[PDB]
């Protein structure tokens, strides 16, 4: 048993995914240049905390996605993500990127134990 509160996040990254679907519906693109950070909508679900994708250098392009981390991640290394395509992916190990109750910041490719999640 370790199924983190990805469920709360599933709605957050989703809550973002719509704001993503909208940001595009209002703009048409996210990152404008290599090494830029487009402001993310949701920063917290109900048990997870959300932030903008990884490093500005490796930020969403033609794709909009956010990653959420367990607030109790110390106990739930599990992480989640959800894009505009409403396609989520959960991880079983959160190394880099950023974590809650510590110093969340971004989702930069540094996770392990991940599979496709569907809220």
């Amino acid at each position: 048993h370790r199924s983190a509160n990805l469920r709360a996040a599933h709605a957050a990254l989703l809550e973002n995914a719509r704001f993503m679907e909208q940001f595009y519906a209002k703009k048409g693109s996210f990152k404008l240049t290599s090494t830029k950070w487009p402001e993310l909508p949701v920063k917290e679900a109900g048990g997870f905390c959300i932030r903008m994708s990884g490093q500005a250098k490796g930020i969403l392009e033609g794709k909009f996605t956010l990653k959420a981390v367990a607030l109790d991640r110390e106990a739930e290394p599990r992480v989640l993500r959800l894009n505009e395509s409403l396609t989520a992916v959960v991880c079983g190990k959160m190394k880099g990127k950023g974590s809650c109750t510590d110093g969340e910041e971004i989702f930069r490719g540094n996770d392990a134990e991940c599979r496709p999640f569907t809220g």
